């Protein structure tokens, strides 16, 4: 019939996705905009999504969860210049995928590669 019956939503996967997508997408013009329109202890976390993508594949849906599980303090923004690599450079990537923090239009910590560990922890580390 339906297996519909849940009480709350944790920290609860299946390397599967659905409908909900909490990365914004931004482009270069919003990219400021954006990161200044964080309204008090808004943790802006911008993932640098490089062509290569390799452990992408497991970190997407997973920054997802850390995102919608702290969507009331986090953002998280992904940039669209594919055309210019030199952001890249400029940015500090390194890995694929690069993780950079920003707060309040304030400078925050970078974590580059894929350690969904190190994120979360820089996460509420950064909120709190």
């Amino acid at each position: 019939m339906a297996h519909h019956h849940h009480h709350h939503m944790g920290t609860l996967e299946a390397q599967t996705q659905g409908p909900g997508s909490m990365i914004e997408q931004i482009g270069d013009s919003e990219f400021d905009n954006k990161v200044t329109s964080c309204n008090d202890n808004i943790l802006i976390l911008v993932d640098f999504w490089a062509p290569w993508c390799g452990p992408c594949r497991s970190l997407e849906p997973q920054l997802e969860k850390l995102a919608q599980q702290y969507t009331e303090n986090v953002k998280i923004y992904k940039i669209n210049i594919e055309d210019n690599q030199d952001v890249a450079t400029q940015y500090g990537v390194s890995a694929i995928p690069t993780i950079l923090m920003f707060k309040n239009g304030k400078k925050l910590s970078q974590v580059i590669g894929a350690d969904i560990s190190k994120i979360i922890s820089e996460i509420n580390n950064n909120i709190n």
